[PDB]
């Protein structure tokens, strides 16, 4: 088989050599402009139109968990990927654990009031504070997918009450499952901590706005791990300033890098990470891609729903 | 039976009523000065000499995990507790989980470089940083007891390499056990993170000094969860200033409250909590005390070694 690989910043030769070892019958090459030679599979991140247009590929593997970029490119350029070509994304491949690390650390940070103790330390002021209790710290996960379920699983270990929101009902024994826009208000009413693990789709853009935030309990916390477009940043800032939201830790933003003029940078209740919550682990991605191609070849169960948008 | 209770700041009537429900045959009273009436068990925190002196008690229950205070008082006042009287302390009773919450949150915080991102956020500066790897983040637990083992167990969940140090060899399958002063240098050589869960005894006072810190890997982290006397604070500050130690989170100090003149308060790589790492959970302490008395009465297995000092 023939595999073409494109990624704008990764160690390309590293990936080619790992793919060749994992798929020893494959001829793997880096795609450059002008390469119209035959290919069976394409591995891509932010590919240019010309790399895929007209190609009757057996599959395309997008090298990320999110697919809002490629799907929006395919809508602007319908000629880019034939409907006959299945599109795959990276499910977990190590990003599950990374989301768990981030969420557990920061949920515990807030639960143990390390944010309040830091404020007090800034004034060299010693004062034990009342303990918080699990019953008042229900954690709601917006998005109940590959990453949402991993984050829910790790927080259940700590015995926090847990609820999740998605389009379809979930069956996780200790997690209350809310589904659809018609159940979102009830979902939000109890979320002391709100963790966002939704995909970017037309249906979820701007969903964390003033009406959503007002339905949370007072003194809530927001952990945005998903996409910046999900949050109306001026609405979040107003809820932080009014005390509705006690703290927000944000990995993603409407414009990235976050412009220095944004009030989020210097706001005392905001913590910023520069879109680093979960990165693809190359060796796990190669194992997942190699395994998927083998299953495709054998006609076994294994994918992105372009109509659905994620 | 007769139980006398003394605690200088807890909700005394709450404890008396919970002890009466858990031990319905018991007459429970708060000890005041002048009460020389008979008693079978004493429940105490920082008791005055007069409460125990001359009393042939069946047992004394110290209402804490640490016992350096009462043991030092007994050495200064040998007449206070007859050698015939067994002394018990609170083992876990909820402090296990609290130590796990603290340690897991902060270990993950450091592993994911939230301390570096915070420094960068202070300047509104956006910059992804290289990932750290588990193989470079061995965690060493100084003290391998009730709380040490719980902290080790929770960090193994995250697949960090783990080692522990104590007087006697441990058998935890995935944790390398170092024992005695003669093995401490080898123990320390690999500790990217050093977590202190030792008791305060004459043998461990000042153990985290300049010679210990210099044996750690560069860029190490210190989490002092145990006693302030374990750390020579000026030696820690010199190791922070030289870059040997990248970060220190401290819950305890040689003088408490930490005096405002201490350079630890404003040091950029130090995080301070005001001795709040793990507090006794009253209902769990009552359950443990009630269960222990029942086992004593039935002649079953169940205690502080005064000769040993912890
Ligand atoms: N560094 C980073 O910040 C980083 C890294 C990786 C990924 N991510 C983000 O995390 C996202 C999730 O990854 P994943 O693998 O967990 O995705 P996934 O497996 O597709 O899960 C998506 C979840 O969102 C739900 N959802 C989608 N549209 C919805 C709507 N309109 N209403 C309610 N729920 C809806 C789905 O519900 P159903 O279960 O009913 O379908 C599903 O539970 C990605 O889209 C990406 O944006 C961020
Ligand atoms: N808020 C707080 O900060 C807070 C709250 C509760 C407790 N604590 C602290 O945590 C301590 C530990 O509690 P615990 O219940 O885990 O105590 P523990 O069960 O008695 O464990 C003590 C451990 O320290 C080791 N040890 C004692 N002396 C030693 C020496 N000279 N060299 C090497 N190892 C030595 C013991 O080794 P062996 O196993 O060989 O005997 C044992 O593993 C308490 O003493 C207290 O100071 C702090």
């Amino acid at each position: 088989m023939d595999i073409i690989f494109y990624h704008p910043t990764f160690d390309t030769q590293w990936w080619i050599e790992a793919l060749r070892k994992a798929i020893p019958q494959a001829r793997v090459r880096a795609w450059k402009s002008g390469d119209n030679d035959s290919a069976d599979y394409a591995l891509v991140f932010h590919p240019p139109v010309e790399m895929l247009a007209g190609r009757d590929l057996k599959a395309v593997f997008a090298l990320g968990a999110g697919v809002d970029s490629i799907l929006s490119k395919l809508q602007a350029h319908p000629e880019m990927l034939n409907p006959s070509v299945p599109l795959f994304r990276l499910e977990d491949t190590g990003m599950g654990e990374q989301m768990q690390e981030y969420a557990v650390s920061q949920v515990l940070h807030w639960f143990r009031r390390f944010d309040d103790y830091r404020i007090q330390q800034n004034s060299s002021h010693w004062q034990p504070l009342p303990e918080y209790h699990r019953e008042d710290f229900t954690i709601g996960i917006l998005g109940a997918g590959v990453l949402g379920s991993k984050v829910a699983q790790s927080l259940q270990t700590w015995r926090f009450p847990l609820r999740c929101w998605s389009r379809t009902r979930k069956s996780w024994p200790g997690v209350q499952s809310f589904a659809g826009r018609e159940e979102l208000s009830a979902f939000l009413s109890q979320c002391r901590v709100l963790i966002n693990l939704l995909p970017n789709t037309p249906e979820t853009v701007g969903i964390i706005n003033q009406q959503l935030l007002e339905k949370l309990p007072d003194g809530a916390y927001l952990l945005n791990l998903a996409r910046g477009v999900h949050v109306v940043e001026d609405d979040l800032l107003a809820a932080l300033d009014s005390g509705k939201v006690k703290g927000a830790m944000l990995d993603v933003f409407n414009r990235e890098p976050l412009p220095p003029e944004s009030p989020l940078w210097q706001h005392p209740r905001v913590t910023i990470t520069p879109h680093v919550a979960a990165i693809t682990r190359p060796a796990e991605a190669v194992e997942y891609i190699s395994r998927t191609i083998a299953q495709l070849e054998k006609g076994e169960k294994v994918q992105v729903d372009r109509a659905r948008g994620y």
